[PDB]
């Protein structure tokens, strides 16, 4: 069903990432962890403290889709992550804890329809990192994503 998903979205604030390869988001999805660097890092922080969810939304740059979502469970805090690098390994930013809500793939050509209003209305596949994703689209968005039957979110509703 939808309805537990429904209600984790309620009132969130949803971010777009944009990572640069895929060997990351594998390592975010298997240790539920993600870094930033520290302009969006500060931002995320703020969000965390403002609202009852706060929803990362991924993308793997030219790959053409979004990769899941995932919830913050806590804000940034500084054992290691091996990522992999465009930079300087301490040019980032604390780690936050995430829980993935969706591990599948979603394609640009089924977000079409959707614009942001904080980016110009642009699709909402146009974003740089850690854009924020205006309320409406973002839900809309991840309602979009194929339903992902390994979660359950009971676990997740407790934790808002
Ligand atoms: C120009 N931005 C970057 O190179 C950048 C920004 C955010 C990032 N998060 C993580 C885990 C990495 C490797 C990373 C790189």
């Amino acid at each position: 069903g939808t309805s537990k998903l429904k209600y984790v979205l309620q009132d969130a604030r949803f971010f777009l990432i944009k990572s640069n390869n895929h060997e990351n988001v594998s390592l975010a999805k298997a240790k539920g962890v993600w870094s930033t660097l520290p302009v969006n890092e500060k931002k995320l922080n703020l969000a965390f403290r403002s609202a009852r969810s706060v929803i990362l939304i991924f993308s793997v740059r030219e790959s053409g889709k979004f990769q899941g979502f995932a919830r913050l469970s806590s804000e940034s805090h500084h054992s290691p992550i091996h990522w992999v690098l465009p930079m300087s390994a301490k040019m980032l930013g604390g780690v936050f804890k995430i829980d993935w809500i969706c591990r599948r793939e979603l394609p640009f050509t089924k977000s079409a329809h959707l614009t942001n209003p904080w980016n110009e209305h642009k699709p909402v596949k146009i974003g740089r990192d850690g854009q924020e994703i205006e309320l409406e689209c973002g839900t809309q968005l991840c309602l979009l994503f194929p339903p992902d039957e390994s979660i359950d979110l009971y676990q997740v509703i407790h934790k808002m």
